[PDB]
Order: structure tokens, then C-alpha cells, then sequence
């Protein structure tokens, strides 16, 4: 028997995910990959801080075409450029660098390991819901990320299909529609509460998944639930359980 | 595993995708009991199969009228429910006199078809090395549902309606493998019929045609074996399989 909303009031039948935090350590990864770049081409980073710089360049990137100052492109392309960006910053020229071999680091997007909860967690979801990401990242990406660390998705709706990013409404209400779904019959689950914000906004389901380390042991917000979210949960296995007692 | 490469396209292959109604499910026996059953519940009479066989018959006419440019994309459903309304006409029936909603349900009997017994054990083989997902006219909410109904396990649903193209338009193809990250050479179009091949070879897709000889009952004339010159020629998704692990 699925779980009703109660901001909602409807039967959940798709949780969909915020996909970069909430459910893969999009940190650890990035880091990982910057580190053994750094090394082989002989580099001197900080790794970690590097990642931080190459993700606070994200909404920027995005908000460019979120007002419609820029014509949308996919996440691929903004992540390769946000690199450069990162780059010069860094004080590194690119073109000292081989073209490809940037493309291939600006793809450890595409290569994330999920947090211990969440292939275990998903897997349980899928024996009662639709689930998928909703996610900023486009399908390709997405698709590869779940290929490659066995995320078990049952649908990918990019934001190259709608072309729409977070947290612009039309966001969330095409996927409900693509899906066949009322909005409130779509719960989004997410470590952020402003994600979680715009998806009410919508009408949609909301869970929060705390995620405390995803931007390090100082990180500073979505620390708990700012807002009377359906569902709160320690991790996407608490998500699971929770789901299953009902309404 | 050593992925497949295609002879015709030269390149590995990384997704398989498949034509859906008939090449994995076997629409007829589904919609002839939903017939007979909304018949029975409703006290009306007909031949169910051969509603059944009208209502297919009323398939791609009802999509020729959006390829031609004459009329504005719809979703299969919408095309599948219009339809229905058709065939009850033809079986003398009125459809003023039923049910919207009743019939709404019928229409969508489409969302809930068994596979062959062959196709989920397949896919799940083809899974561990490959992408996979339909190249299908559903809309991605109609083959989703089944998808779920029927435990196929797609990693990646590219709906007609997301590509907003029905086959053989050669942009439904090329939009599948685009959305995807992937060349049309990497993608293997998977179906049971000779036609969909044709169109998919000729866009620079991978091929690989499944017999599927009863998919119109024991009376089928169609499609009884593979007219081209296809990458590979199988008894069964599980064949398939086989033969993609082959090399
Ligand atoms: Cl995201």
C-alpha cells in the first residue's frame, strides 16, 4: 500500500532524487579524480578545495540560463566549462593542457560512487514505487553514473529532456507529466532543502535525506529539515522504511 | 565481458534497445482479455481477438496522421484511447453511452502486457554489459508502466514523446542515440519487425531481428523470418543475449 502525502494528499507512486548529494558522494569523486591529475601532470592542489571551487561555479554556471541570459546547454558542457573556469583561477592556462584529456576529468561527473545507503535503499524503493533521479544532470550522464556504480534506476528524465534546470518549476512539473503523474503523486526525495522548496512550490511530494559530510566535515547547511517536509530521513534505507508504514 | 561490434556500423555496441509491443510483449493475448473482460463487465458482445486485431489495425494510421505533419504530436495514449472509440464503432458499439473514465482505463490495457517468457531473463543478461531500453512508439509514462507491471528491467525510457517523433521517422532513431550520449552506430535497434530495421540500418543504427512468430496469433504472415542483411538474426531475447556475449 504506498505512501500518501500529507502536504499532498495524494498516493506517492514515483520518488525521484536529487542525484548529486543526495544520493552519490559527488565530493569524495570529484577529489579523488582531481588528485590523480594533479599528480600525473604534476600539479600542485589542494584536491579537495579544488572540487569546492569546481562545485561553487555550478549554480553560476546554470543561473546564466536559468534568468535566459544564455541558451540552455547540458550539464556536460557546463562542468567542462566550469573546469577551465576553475583553472585560470587556480592560476593554470588550459590550452597548456590536452584538450581530451580535460574532458575526461571534467566526465568524473559521470563516474560518482553512491553513499553505503543508497544502492541498498533504491533497491528497496523499486519494489514499490517508480523511481528515477530529478536531478540537474543531463540523461547521459545520469545514465552512465547509474551503469557504472548499479544505481537502479527504472527512469531517466534528464534535464536535456526538458530543458529546464532546477529549481525552475517547469523542472519538476515536466517530469511529473513525461511520467504520466499528477504532481502530487511525485515525491522528490533530496539532502537540500531549497530543492525541496521549489518542489512543494510545485506540488510535489518532499523528503528530506540528511546528508552531513556531503560537502565535508565543515559543512554548514541543510544540517536538518527547514520546512514540514512528508518524510525525514537519516538515509535513503530510513527513506524505505518510512515509505513503507504509510500515512 | 568483450562488447559486440557491429559489422554494419563498425563500431562496439553500448546500448541495445528494442522495438516493445511485440518484440518483448505479447500485446495480442493482453488486450484480447481486457476486451472480454470490460465486454463481460459492460454486457456487450464481440470477437475480443479480433477487436483486438482492429484496435492494432487502427495503430500506425492514427500515427501516419502526425508523420505526414497533418496533425500535432500526441502521446500513444491519447492515439490509443481515440482508437478504441474507432473500434467500438465498427463493433456497432457507441461510445456516448459508456463510461469516460471506464474506457480511459480500457484504453491504457496497453500498460499492462506480459513479455514473452523469454524477454525479462534476456534482458537481464543484456543488462550487466549493455544499456538497455525500448526504441518504441509508447510515451515513456505508457511503457514505464508496463515496465513495472512486468518487472523489465530498462535502465533508460526515451519515450516517442520526449523525442516528439513516431517511427520510422528517421529523427526518432537519431534522437534516441543522441539523448543517450552515444554515435547511431553504438546503438542495436532490437525488433521482431523487418520494417523498423530497415528504417534503423538506413539512419546508421545497429541491428538485430527476434522471431516472434505467433505475435499475431497462428494465423501471422508477417515477419515469419529476417529480410535484411541485419548484425544479428535471434530465436529470443535470451538468444540475443547469447550471441551479443558471442562476439
Ligand atoms: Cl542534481
Amino acid at each position: 500500500v504506498p505512501f500518501r502525502s500529507p502536504s499532498t494528499g495524494r498516493n506517492v507512486r514515483a520518488v525521484l532524487f536529487d542525484t548529486f548529494g543526495t544520493v552519490v558522494d559527488w565530493r569524495t569523486g570529484i577529489a579523488t579524480a582531481v588528485a590523480d591529475y594533479a599528480a600525473r601532470h604534476q600539479l600542485e592542489v589542494d584536491a579537495v578545495a579544488f572540487a569546492d571551487r569546481w562545485r561553487a561555479r555550478y549554480q553560476p554556471s546554470m543561473d546564466a540560463i536559468l534568468s535566459g541570459a544564455r541558451e540552455f546547454v547540458t550539464l556536460d558542457i557546463l562542468h567542462r566549462e566550469n573546469l577551465d573556469f576553475v583553472l585560470r583561477e587556480s592560476g593554470i592556462d588550459p590550452t597548456n593542457h590536452d584538450s581530451g584529456e580535460l574532458d575526461e576529468l571534467a566526465r568524473a561527473w559521470h563516474v560518482l560512487t553512491p553513499w553505503p545507503d543508497s544502492v541498498p535503499g533504491l533497491t528497496a524503493i523499486k519494489a514499490e514505487y517508480i523511481i528515477g533521479p530529478l536531478s540537474n544532470g543531463n540523461t547521459s550522464l545520469l545514465l552512465d553514473m547509474a551503469k557504472n556504480a548499479g544505481i537502479p534506476w527504472d527512469v531517466i528524465i534528464g534535464s536535456d529532456i526538458n530543458r529546464k534546470y532546477k529549481p525552475d518549476p517547469q523542472a519538476y512539473l515536466r517530469t511529473a507529466q513525461v511520467l504520466g503523474l499528477h504532481p502530487g503523486e511525485v515525491m522528490l526525495a533530496a539532502a537540500h532543502n531549497g530543492d525541496l522548496e521549489a518542489a512543494h512550490a510545485t506540488g510535489l511530494a518532499t523528503a528530506f535525506i540528511l546528508r552531513p559530510v556531503e560537502h565535508g566535515p565543515h559543512q554548514t547547511d541543510d544540517l536538518a529539515p527547514t520546512g514540514s517536509w512528508d518524510i525525514s530521513a537519516t538515509d535513503i534505507t530510513d527513506l524505505a522504511a518510512q515509505l513503507r508504514a504509510g500515512s
